[PDB]
């Protein structure tokens, strides 16, 4: 068995470029890699499929026009270790969005539209060692002051994250700015 419109290499399931609007409900119990690249998904639903595939370690949802993830969608999915979310349309990052992924080591948010990050959004991720945040228009004001000091703390590749709003600090590395310059004046999320 293998989802009708996908391809199955070993424990790898490839449903890339199949024009999917929602993730196939019948994914084998032993899938290790799930590739849903180049589809038309829209947003991750909270039905708990992920927390139900105990062997899923890598999940790819690149180029899917994603503009959000329903709350508690990765609950029970402590197995996942790699999440490819590059090239989507996410603008905000909630704190009940990555809840459950405390074993995740890699998160790619490259080239999305993230401009603000809610406090406590990445704390649920104990194991993170790689965070790709390049090509994201971060709004560096009073609202993201907490986040700046969070990157320089956890200590990572920095995420390659840069400011894309405060004209002055534009194109500058979030981590390269003291929370003292992170001031809004005359929003966030």
């Amino acid at each position: 068995d293998c989802p009708a419109m996908c391809h199955c290499e070993g424990t790898t399931v490839d449903c890339t470029g199949r024009g999917l609007k929602e993730i196939p409900r019948d994914i084998p119990l032993h899938t290790t890699e799930l590739l849903l690249n180049d589809n038309e998904l829209g947003r991750i639903s909270s039905d708990g499929l992920f927390g139900r595939l105990p062997h899923l370690v890598k999940l790819e949802l690149k180029r899917n026009q994603l503009t959000g993830i329903e709350p508690n969608a990765f609950e029970g999915a402590s197995h996942i270790q790699e999440l490819q979310l590059g090239e989507n349309k996410i603008k905000e990052i909630s704190n009940k969005m990555f809840l459950g992924l405390h074993q995740l080591k890699t998160l790619n948010l490259y080239d999305n539209q993230i401009s603000c990050v809610m406090p406590g959004s990445f704390e649920h991720l104990n194991s993170l060692t790689s965070l790709n945040l390049a090509s994201n228009p971060f709004n560096c004001n009073c609202h993201l002051a907490w986040f700046a000091e969070w990157l320089r703390k956890k200590s990572l590749n920095g995420g390659a994250a840069r400011c894309g709003a405060p004209s002055k600090v534009r194109d500058v590395q979030i981590k390269d700015l003291p929370h003292s310059e992170f001031k809004c004046s005359s929003e966030g999320c």
